[PDB]
Protein backbone atom coordinates (compact mmCIF):
# COMPACT_ATOMS: atom_id res chain seq x y z
CA UNK A 1 0.00 0.00 0.00
CA UNK A 2 0.93 3.93 -0.74
CA UNK A 3 0.12 4.07 3.10
CA UNK A 4 0.40 0.42 5.24
CA UNK A 5 -1.86 -0.60 7.85
CA UNK A 6 -0.84 -0.87 11.09
CA UNK A 7 -0.15 -0.35 14.95
CA UNK A 8 -0.16 3.42 14.17
CA UNK A 9 -4.10 3.20 13.10
CA UNK A 10 -5.09 1.88 16.80
CA UNK A 11 -5.80 4.36 20.17
CA UNK A 12 -2.99 6.60 20.60
CA UNK A 13 -0.42 4.73 18.78
CA UNK A 14 0.50 7.19 15.88
CA UNK A 15 0.43 10.06 18.49
CA UNK A 16 3.96 8.58 19.74
CA UNK A 17 6.76 9.75 18.32
CA UNK A 18 9.94 7.44 17.17
CA UNK A 19 12.31 8.96 19.93
CA UNK A 20 12.89 7.85 23.87
CA UNK A 21 13.52 11.61 25.16
CA UNK A 22 10.76 11.82 27.50
CA UNK A 23 10.25 15.95 27.21
CA UNK A 24 9.69 15.44 23.51
CA UNK A 25 7.30 12.57 24.65
CA UNK A 26 5.66 14.81 26.84
CA UNK A 27 5.42 17.34 24.37
CA UNK A 28 3.90 15.04 22.28
CA UNK A 29 0.96 13.37 24.79
CA UNK A 30 -0.41 17.04 24.96
CA UNK A 31 -1.10 16.81 21.27
CA UNK A 32 -2.92 12.84 21.74
CA UNK A 33 -6.55 12.21 20.74
CA UNK A 34 -6.05 8.52 20.61
CA UNK A 35 -9.26 8.12 22.90
CA UNK A 36 -12.63 10.63 23.97
CA UNK A 37 -10.58 11.58 27.50
CA UNK A 38 -8.97 14.46 25.95
CA UNK A 39 -11.62 16.29 25.52
CA UNK A 40 -13.01 17.33 29.10
CA UNK A 41 -9.32 16.99 30.79
CA UNK A 42 -7.35 20.88 31.43
CA UNK A 43 -4.16 18.94 29.80
CA UNK A 44 -2.28 15.66 29.02
CA UNK A 45 -0.31 14.36 32.37
CA UNK A 46 2.28 12.34 31.44
CA UNK A 47 4.89 10.54 33.74
CA UNK A 48 7.42 12.58 35.85
CA UNK A 49 10.96 11.70 36.32
CA UNK A 50 14.12 10.70 34.70
CA UNK A 51 15.16 7.79 32.43
CA UNK A 52 18.08 6.65 34.86
CA UNK A 53 15.14 5.76 37.50
CA UNK A 54 15.62 2.27 38.69
CA UNK A 55 11.50 2.54 39.92
CA UNK A 56 8.78 3.29 37.83
CA UNK A 57 5.68 3.19 39.53
CA UNK A 58 2.56 3.38 37.39
CA UNK A 59 -1.05 4.65 38.89
CA UNK A 60 -5.21 4.77 37.35
CA UNK A 61 -4.93 8.32 35.70
CA UNK A 62 -4.70 12.10 36.86
CA UNK A 63 -7.26 13.29 39.32
CA UNK A 64 -8.37 16.13 39.79
CA UNK A 65 -5.58 18.21 41.37
CA UNK A 66 -2.78 16.61 39.04
CA UNK A 67 -4.76 17.49 35.91
CA UNK A 68 -4.28 21.16 36.72
CA UNK A 69 -0.82 20.93 37.99
CA UNK A 70 0.31 19.03 34.93
CA UNK A 71 2.09 16.94 37.63
CA UNK A 72 1.18 13.44 38.78
CA UNK A 73 0.58 12.90 42.42
CA UNK A 74 -0.09 15.88 43.89
CA UNK A 75 -3.39 15.20 45.58
CA UNK A 76 -4.17 13.86 48.94
CA UNK A 77 -3.00 10.17 47.43
CA UNK A 78 0.08 11.59 46.30
CA UNK A 79 0.82 12.54 49.81
CA UNK A 80 0.04 9.66 51.44
CA UNK A 81 2.11 7.86 48.72
CA UNK A 82 4.87 10.38 49.18
CA UNK A 83 4.54 9.45 53.70
CA UNK A 84 4.76 5.60 52.07
CA UNK A 85 7.89 6.09 50.32
CA UNK A 86 9.79 7.92 52.78
CA UNK A 87 8.83 4.81 55.35
CA UNK A 88 10.10 2.67 52.96
CA UNK A 89 13.24 4.33 52.45
CA UNK A 90 12.77 5.05 48.57
CA UNK A 91 14.74 8.26 47.36
CA UNK A 92 12.29 10.42 44.91
CA UNK A 93 15.31 10.66 42.77
CA UNK A 94 15.36 6.97 41.93
CA UNK A 95 12.02 7.19 40.56
CA UNK A 96 9.44 7.58 37.49
CA UNK A 97 5.79 7.86 37.99
CA UNK A 98 3.16 8.19 35.54
CA UNK A 99 -0.57 6.99 35.08
CA UNK A 100 -1.71 3.87 32.98
CA UNK A 101 -4.25 6.87 30.89
CA UNK A 102 -3.06 10.47 30.57
CA UNK A 103 -6.35 12.48 30.68
CA UNK A 104 -8.45 12.61 33.65
CA UNK A 105 -12.00 10.95 33.33
CA UNK A 106 -14.40 12.75 35.32
CA UNK A 107 -17.81 13.97 36.56
CA UNK A 108 -19.24 16.57 38.73
CA UNK A 109 -21.97 16.27 42.02
CA UNK A 110 -23.89 19.56 43.16
CA UNK A 111 -22.43 20.60 46.05
CA UNK A 112 -18.75 18.95 45.17
CA UNK A 113 -15.72 19.88 46.24
CA UNK A 114 -13.91 18.20 43.62
CA UNK A 115 -14.35 16.56 40.16
CA UNK A 116 -15.14 13.02 41.06
CA UNK A 117 -13.18 10.35 39.01
CA UNK A 118 -14.61 8.02 36.67
CA UNK A 119 -13.02 4.41 35.70
CA UNK A 120 -11.35 4.33 32.45
CA UNK A 121 -12.45 1.65 30.17
CA UNK A 122 -10.42 -1.57 29.32
CA UNK A 123 -10.64 0.10 25.65
CA UNK A 124 -9.33 3.57 27.38
CA UNK A 125 -6.36 1.81 28.85
CA UNK A 126 -5.45 -0.08 25.92
CA UNK A 127 -5.83 3.01 23.79
CA UNK A 128 -3.49 4.96 26.22
CA UNK A 129 -0.98 2.11 26.49
CA UNK A 130 1.11 3.00 23.76
CA UNK A 131 2.47 6.09 26.09
CA UNK A 132 2.99 3.77 28.86
CA UNK A 133 5.09 1.72 26.63
CA UNK A 134 7.12 4.29 24.94
CA UNK A 135 7.83 5.57 28.80
CA UNK A 136 8.59 1.99 30.02
CA UNK A 137 11.06 1.31 27.07
CA UNK A 138 12.25 5.14 27.45
CA UNK A 139 13.10 4.34 31.69
CA UNK A 140 14.06 1.00 31.22
CA UNK A 141 13.36 0.44 34.57
CA UNK A 142 14.55 -2.34 36.99
CA UNK A 143 10.86 -2.70 38.39
CA UNK A 144 7.26 -1.52 38.00
CA UNK A 145 5.35 -0.84 40.71
CA UNK A 146 1.45 -0.63 39.08
CA UNK A 147 -0.85 1.07 41.87
CA UNK A 148 -4.44 0.04 41.78
CA UNK A 149 -6.52 -2.26 39.65
CA UNK A 150 -6.53 -0.29 36.64
CA UNK A 151 -2.68 -0.21 36.26
CA UNK A 152 -2.30 -3.91 37.42
CA UNK A 153 -4.69 -4.79 34.79
CA UNK A 154 -2.56 -2.93 31.77
CA UNK A 155 0.55 -4.54 31.93
CA UNK A 156 -0.71 -7.97 33.81
CA UNK A 157 -4.62 -8.76 32.21
CA UNK A 158 -7.78 -7.70 32.62
CA UNK A 159 -8.51 -10.74 34.59
CA UNK A 160 -5.82 -9.89 36.96
CA UNK A 161 -6.42 -9.21 40.68
CA UNK A 162 -4.21 -6.81 42.89
CA UNK A 163 -5.60 -8.06 46.07
CA UNK A 164 -4.62 -11.85 45.17
CA UNK A 165 -1.04 -11.22 44.85
CA UNK A 166 0.03 -8.88 47.49
CA UNK A 167 3.98 -9.31 48.34
CA UNK A 168 5.10 -10.91 45.15
CA UNK A 169 6.96 -10.05 42.74
CA UNK A 170 5.77 -10.56 39.21
CA UNK A 171 7.19 -11.39 35.62
CA UNK A 172 5.34 -11.73 32.42
CA UNK A 173 6.76 -12.25 29.03
CA UNK A 174 5.09 -9.45 26.58
CA UNK A 175 6.39 -6.71 29.15
CA UNK A 176 9.15 -4.75 27.05
CA UNK A 177 12.48 -5.36 28.91
CA UNK A 178 11.02 -7.76 30.92
CA UNK A 179 11.17 -5.73 34.47
CA UNK A 180 10.04 -7.04 37.88
CA UNK A 181 6.35 -6.16 38.43
CA UNK A 182 5.08 -5.52 41.67
CA UNK A 183 1.17 -4.91 42.15
CA UNK A 184 -0.43 -2.82 45.28
CA UNK A 185 -3.20 -0.85 46.63
CA UNK A 186 -3.41 2.55 45.09
CA UNK A 187 -2.89 5.13 47.61
CA UNK A 188 -6.00 6.74 47.20
CA UNK A 189 -7.88 3.39 48.87
CA UNK A 190 -5.65 4.11 52.31
CA UNK A 191 -7.43 7.45 52.44
CA UNK A 192 -10.54 6.23 54.30
CA UNK A 193 -11.77 3.87 56.44
CA UNK A 194 -11.41 2.77 60.07
CA UNK A 195 -8.07 3.64 61.55
CA UNK A 196 -6.88 0.40 62.51
CA UNK A 197 -7.61 -0.87 59.18
CA UNK A 198 -5.91 2.84 57.11
CA UNK A 199 -2.82 1.60 59.78
CA UNK A 200 -2.83 -2.07 58.82
CA UNK A 201 -3.34 -0.86 54.82
CA UNK A 202 -0.45 1.40 55.16
CA UNK A 203 1.87 -0.69 56.38
CA UNK A 204 1.12 -3.42 53.68
CA UNK A 205 1.93 -0.78 51.09
CA UNK A 206 5.52 0.18 52.88
CA UNK A 207 6.09 -3.78 52.73
CA UNK A 208 5.19 -3.72 48.67
CA UNK A 209 7.15 -1.09 47.84
CA UNK A 210 10.36 -2.07 49.95
CA UNK A 211 9.73 -5.04 47.57
CA UNK A 212 10.01 -3.50 44.35
CA UNK A 213 12.91 -1.38 45.70
CA UNK A 214 14.78 -4.51 46.83
CA UNK A 215 14.48 -5.99 43.52
S1 LIG B 1 -6.09 9.26 27.71
FE1 LIG B 1 -4.23 8.62 26.59
S2 LIG B 1 -4.98 7.79 24.58
FE2 LIG B 1 -6.68 8.97 25.46
S3 LIG B 1 -6.41 11.01 24.49
FE3 LIG B 1 -5.38 11.04 26.53
S4 LIG B 1 -3.17 10.56 26.13
FE4 LIG B 1 -4.41 9.98 24.29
Amino acid sequence: GLVPRGSHMAGAQDFVPHTADLAELAAAAGECRGCGLYRDATQAVFGAGGRSARIMMIGEQPGDKEDLAGLPFVGPAGRLLDRALEAADIDRDALYVTNAVKHFKFTRAAGGKRRISKTPSRTEVVACRPWLIAEMTSVEPDVVVLLGATAAKALLGNDFRVTQHRGEVLHVDDVPGDPALVATVHPSSLLAGPKEERESAFAGLVDDLRVAADV
